[PDB]
């Protein structure tokens, strides 16, 4: 088996072409490069300067007034290393210039998401309990980290997770080994989640991931609703070991009331 | 904006006194001293003397005698440095002296405890679903450690807890920067925790904090009860990254089945 | 007290033999040595070959078939050293020789479990709510690690955990000191765990343990349904910080929804 990270233009798939070898990729990986999909190097330009502006530039007072609370790193400035996070509503932006060009990042991170999760779907001949655009229509979280190993292996708990990016850091799983991720300028990188393998009833591979030790990383967590609906016999059946009585069991019942974005 | 940890007379806030200062410390720090409110070093030297005597005379099994079968740190002897902890009932206690002095300090501990917890609901506006009173009258934990980083940065889940002590090891975020928190034989040291973030809307600042690498810190988490009821959509904007179906929730739908006493 | 880890006959136990001591054991140490129990190295050898071979010898296209989509270490092979896992169904075998070999291992682990299960439970005339047959019918995880400190301090929460095994890494908390475990030819090694301390309403200590440091271990976890059931009020009176509203809950209540075997 070849052990080289595919890529996929997201045009050609909604075309229906590569179909078994996408399949195969989802089963096999679980994780590919994306091209035709509204994201490269020059959407991400305009967010990456204004926000390293912000890290930079930035008053501890503007990123007071941007800072939740609780440091939970969901939504507006971080500093765990500093990080800005967004989702589609209860956003914090330092300023209006700032906030049309991360809303519009945003959103062609959702659309591409969407996009990319509609066709893992498809080719998988999966129908979610409640319906495709209900599943799609969801929790998503954008986190953008500037670093001006360093992260432990895991996987995530997404249904897809996209990341841009700017020495190869990540690696994964693959064939048994670890593959060094570099960077694509014209293209986006794709990790299927755990929530891609029990949708589809192990159908798709959720690949471990780590970070190995100056960049900035954009991290998309596509993620479902607390009252997604699936199998509990099906998810045993793909390797969830889940302590959930009865037959069906929702996204809550399983991670609990908290979004947990990964796993070791 | 000053970065100093100001210093709050209990007595002078249940009068009404420095209430916009009050606000605005819990909304920008999180984080204070607290004088006046029935706890120095006077009220901690016979408590502290008394277990520091077991922890270094103890036999092991006297100390087994009150060693719980899980060793959770809830009641009891602990040994992680050595640990002793107690609650509002069901605890152990090696002799009659023992007891007479830890429960009064115990006491003295909840009350100051419940009291500065009602000055953050009063300067916020805030009335707790199903009351003031009923939030307060909750599930305490006190924990004395005996140390003869060495804690990751983490915040408190708590809704406040108040912190004794006796090089400066403890430190916590302020204004950006880690500011030490040396003890004050006069007063409390007061971490606001994500309950009071939670049950407030917003208004009070859970700051993170750690310890930097011998001496004994006495920790008391006041901490609701599993059906503290609050709103799930006020939760999410002011940070929480919840995953719960519905309007409203509890305690125990958010955390789960066991106490959590604080997050990284 | 002497800190010795004893030695019980599964046969002698179940005739009524030293139940004075078995309890004693229970409640000071929870933790002993299991002979006359159907497992020795000889039941351990065949298994242990056939497992180290395929990890060997194994192409990594085997090894992909019997690999879980999620890298949960619930089924199949993982690579964390290799571990290779099973429990009473849905399981991945890479031979006909292997699935034999064992299913045969499984079966003699889980009736043994089940078998001393039975003797703590009624050497502390502990009754299960909904009996005893119904609780020990339940969830098993068999996990076979080959490593060709190394495991942070923790307790187990199973009901009870038999050890194989094959310098002394393996070290357990007892009379206040960490003992060596070295493996006997003879016998299985039995740490039990926080079920046991719960179901039997603290007559049963789970003792902390942790792996010092290439060897080879075999560790069978016997864990209840999700649906077990037990008392709120008796779970706080035996050390379990539980945030569980009402009288009654279930294990899925406490744990949540995914089994959760360790805890630090
Ligand atoms: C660091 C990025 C690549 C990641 O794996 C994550 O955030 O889950
Ligand atoms: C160590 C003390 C100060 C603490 O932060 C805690 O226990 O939460
Ligand atoms: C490593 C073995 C002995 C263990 O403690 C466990 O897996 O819980
Ligand atoms: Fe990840
Ligand atoms: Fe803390
Ligand atoms: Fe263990």
């Amino acid at each position: 088996m070849d052990t080289t990270v595919p890529t996929f233009s997201l045009a050609e798939l909604q075309q229906g072409l590569h179909q078994d070898e996408f399949r195969r990729c989802l089963r096999d990986k679980g994780l590919f490069y994306l091209t035709d999909c509204g994201l490269t190097d020059t959407e991400l330009k305009s967010a990456k300067d204004i926000v390293i502006d912000f890290f930079e530039h930035g008053s501890e007072a503007e990123k007071r007034a941007v800072t939740s609370p609780v440091p939970t790193m969901r939504r507006g400035f971080t500093g765990l290393s500093m990080c800005y996070s967004m989702g589609t509503a209860d956003n914090l932006f330092p300023s209006g210039d700032f906030e049309r060009i991360w809303t519009q990042y945003f959103d062609r991170q959702y659309t591409a998401s969407r996009a990319v999760a509609r066709e893992v779907l498809r080719a998988t001949g999966t129908e979610p309990d409640g319906g495709v655009e209900a599943f799609l229509d969801c929790e998503p979280l954008l986190r953008f980290r500037y670093f001006p190993l360093r992260m432990a292996p895991h996987y995530d708990l997404s249904m897809v997770t996209l990341i841009q990016q700017t020495f190869v850091s990540l690696q994964a799983e693959v064939g048994g080994a670890f593959t060094d991720l570099p960077y694509r300028p014209d293209a986006v990188l794709v990790f299927c989640g755990a929530i891609a393998t029990l949708v589809t009833g192990g159908q798709v591979k959720a690949p471990r991931h780590h970070v190995a030790a100056s960049q900035t990383s954009s991290v998309f967590f596509l993620r479902p609703n607390a009252d997604f609906t699936f199998s509990v016999p099906l998810a045993r059946e793909c390797g969830f070991d889940v302590s959930l009585d009865g037959e069906t069991a929702t996204f809550q019942d399983w991670i609990g009331g908290n979004y947990v974005n990964i796993r070791r």
